[PDB]
């Protein structure tokens, strides 16, 4: 066998990739980068196998070649009986969450108020929510939209990077990595949790795993879902319980890329190290637990049961779905068939 050599994005990534390493007696090793785009271009030229992928990545990776190869899959209620790897995706919902206490503020009154983003080009923190308001205004100028927001990736001193804060020093503002304090699902959500934006754009999953006492984090220590309210299309506010019924969107789950010509020894390795440090594994939680990072959701999301093969072989127009890409491709033409680098 040839190891695996996987690509963490930023410093938190590289740490929880290295005690991997160490762990599988280095039969995978690690390479880091500052971006998910410059890991991507890592896995391009060779020097890395495999990262996991938001979709709206999986779409950049897939117009230079790379394809889907796992699949992330989270606690279901449908196909009971069949093991997790076997197991059909179901994907996640994104949604657009406020405070209870901040009345009147809708769907349709979002223009110059302050947001909340994962990352510029992820699913449900940018592809989503801002696809969904160019087709409404008609105007590619979705920067000017908001007031200010948090977009890591955005224009450093551009407003869609105003309420970033960097990291414990106030450097790397708005550094799509999770150096940002305001990046990703949680970083997003706490964006919002502590009143520096007026709407956060996640899923589902992150308001549940933030509240209640489900998170033991400083800052959402407090936090009670019914304080909470979702977005929905038509103009109403829903309790967080109704997600099903008010969602802007369903994503394609996060999924293992890789290069083409690497794919099978990718897969290979994978589904025995899961075996051993995924959620029933052989050493964890006694040594090592993939799936884990304490919130952060550092190389996997952590509520990831398993990584799922996909069948049907999909390409990664398939694994995205008719829907999403054409959702996409539309939104890119206000910033066609190629690939970025
Ligand atoms: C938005 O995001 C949220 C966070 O991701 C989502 O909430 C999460 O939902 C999942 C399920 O989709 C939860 O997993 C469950 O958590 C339980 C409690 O911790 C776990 O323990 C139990 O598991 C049992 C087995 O499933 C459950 O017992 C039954 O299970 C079966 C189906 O498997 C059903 O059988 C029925 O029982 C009926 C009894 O009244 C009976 O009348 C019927 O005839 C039938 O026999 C039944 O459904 C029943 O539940 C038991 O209920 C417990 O759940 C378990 O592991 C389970 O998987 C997560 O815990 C949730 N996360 C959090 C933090 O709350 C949310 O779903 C999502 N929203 C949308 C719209 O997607
Ligand atoms: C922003 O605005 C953009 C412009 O309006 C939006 O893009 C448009 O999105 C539409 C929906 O994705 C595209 O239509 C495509 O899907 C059609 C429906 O597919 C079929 O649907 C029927 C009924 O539900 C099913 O029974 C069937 O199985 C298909 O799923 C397509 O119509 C059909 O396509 C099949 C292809 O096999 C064909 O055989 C049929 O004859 C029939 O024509 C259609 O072809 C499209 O693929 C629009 O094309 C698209 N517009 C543009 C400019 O591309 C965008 O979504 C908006 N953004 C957001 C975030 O919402
Ligand atoms: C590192 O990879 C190797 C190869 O998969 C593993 O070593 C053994 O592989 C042989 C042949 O495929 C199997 O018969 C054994 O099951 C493997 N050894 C054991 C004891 O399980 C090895 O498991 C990997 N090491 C770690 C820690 O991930
Ligand atoms: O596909 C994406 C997209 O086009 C972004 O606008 C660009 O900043 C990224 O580098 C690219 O990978
Ligand atoms: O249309 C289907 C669907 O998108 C599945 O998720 C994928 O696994 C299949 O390959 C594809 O044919
Ligand atoms: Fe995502
Ligand atoms: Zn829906
Ligand atoms: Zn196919």
């Amino acid at each position: 066998y040839t190891r695996v050599v996987w690509c963490a994005v930023g410093p938190e990534e590289q740490k929880k990739c290295q005690q991997w390493s160490q762990q599988s007696g280095q039969n995978v090793t690690c390479a880091t980068a500052s971006t998910t785009d410059d890991c991507i271009v890592l896995v391009l030229k060779g020097e890395a196998d495999a990262l996991n992928l938001d979709g709206g990545y999986i779409y950049t990776a897939g117009k230079c070649g790379l394809v889907p190869v796992l699949a992330e899959n989270r606690k279901s209620s449908k196909h009971s009986s069949l093991d997790c790897v076997l197991r059909p995706t179901e994907g996640y919902l994104a949604v657009a969450v406020v405070k209870k206490a901040n009345e009147g503020l809708t769907w349709n009154s979002l223009k110059d108020k302050k947001s909340c983003h994962t990352a510029v080009d992820r699913t449900a923190g940018w592809n989503i929510p801002m696809g969904l308001i160019v087709n409404q205004t008609g105007s590619c100028a979705f920067d000017e939209f908001f007031s200010q927001s948090c977009a890591p990736g955005a224009d450093p001193k551009s407003r869609l990077c105003a309420l970033c804060a960097g990291d414990d020093q106030g450097l790397d503002k708005c550094v799509p990595n999770s150096k940002e304090k305001y990046y990703g699902y949680t970083g997003a959500f706490r964006c919002l949790a502590e009143d520096v934006g007026d709407v956060a754009f996640v899923k589902n999953d992150t308001v549940w795993e933030n509240t209640n006492g489900e998170s033991t984090a400083d800052w959402a220590k407090n936090l009670k879902r019914e304080d909470f309210r979702l977005l929905c299309l038509d103009g109403t506010r829903k309790p967080v319980t109704e997600a099903q019924s008010c969602h802007l969107a369903v994503a394609p789950n996060h999924a293992v890329v890789s290069r083409s010509d690497r794919a099978a020894h990718v897969e290979q390795v994978l589904l025995h190290q899961q075996a051993l440090f995924g959620k029933n594994g052989k050493n964890c939680p006694d040594k090592f637990c993939l799936f884990k990072s304490e919130t952060k959701n550092l190389l996997f999301n952590d509520n990831t049961e398993c990584l799922a093969k996909l069948g049907g072989r999909p390409t990664y127009e398939e694994y995205l779905g008719t829907e999403y890409v054409t959702a996409i491709a539309n939104l890119k033409k206000c910033s066609l068939e190629a690939c970025a680098f």
